[PDB]
């Protein structure tokens, strides 16, 4: 699924993440954006050979199991196939693990180089919330 800005927003807001460990929710839209396009199937292959899934780019090296990425973790107790589904609750609560985990959303690298430290409102503008 390629969720709207705002459904999306509203759909994150439902499952809790708007002022998740202080992280507004604009901050979580603009990581989906950049991370996924909003694409819930987008899938995206690292340099180690794990794998980013979904509407997060939740990787393999650590969240989630996908049976071929040989010494990694699935933190998340998930397939990553999980991560690909239209509904986001499995990529919500995963992303909730990762970001309760230290290091917050410095975890999601176009989140990092693109979303931190901008106007991330911006990314829930305009939507009835
Ligand atoms: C929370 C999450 O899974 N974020 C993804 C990052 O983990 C991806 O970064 C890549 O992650 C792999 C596995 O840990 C690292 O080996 C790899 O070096 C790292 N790549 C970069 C540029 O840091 C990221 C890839 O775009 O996607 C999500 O942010
Ligand atoms: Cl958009
Ligand atoms: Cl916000
Ligand atoms: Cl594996
Ligand atoms: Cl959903
Ligand atoms: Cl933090
Ligand atoms: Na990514
Ligand atoms: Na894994």
């Amino acid at each position: 699924k390629v969720f709207g800005r705002c459904e999306l927003a509203a759909a994150m807001k439902r499952h809790g993440l708007d002022n998740y460990r202080g992280y507004s929710l604009g901050n979580w839209v603009c990581a989906a954006k950049f991370e996924s396009n909003f694409n819930t199937q987008a899938t995206n292959r690292n340099t180690d050979g794990s794998t980013d899934y979904g509407i997060l780019q939740i990787n393999s090296r650590w969240w989630c199991n996908d049976g071929r990425t040989p010494g990694s973790r699935n933190l998340c107790n998930i397939p990553c196939s999980a991560l690909l589904s239209s509904d986001i609750t499995a990529s919500v609560n995963c992303a909730k693990k990762i970001v309760s985990d230290g290091n917050g959303m410095n975890a999601w690298v176009a989140w990092r180089n693109r979303c931190k430290g901008t106007d991330v409102q911006a990314w829930i503008r305009g939507c009835r919330l």
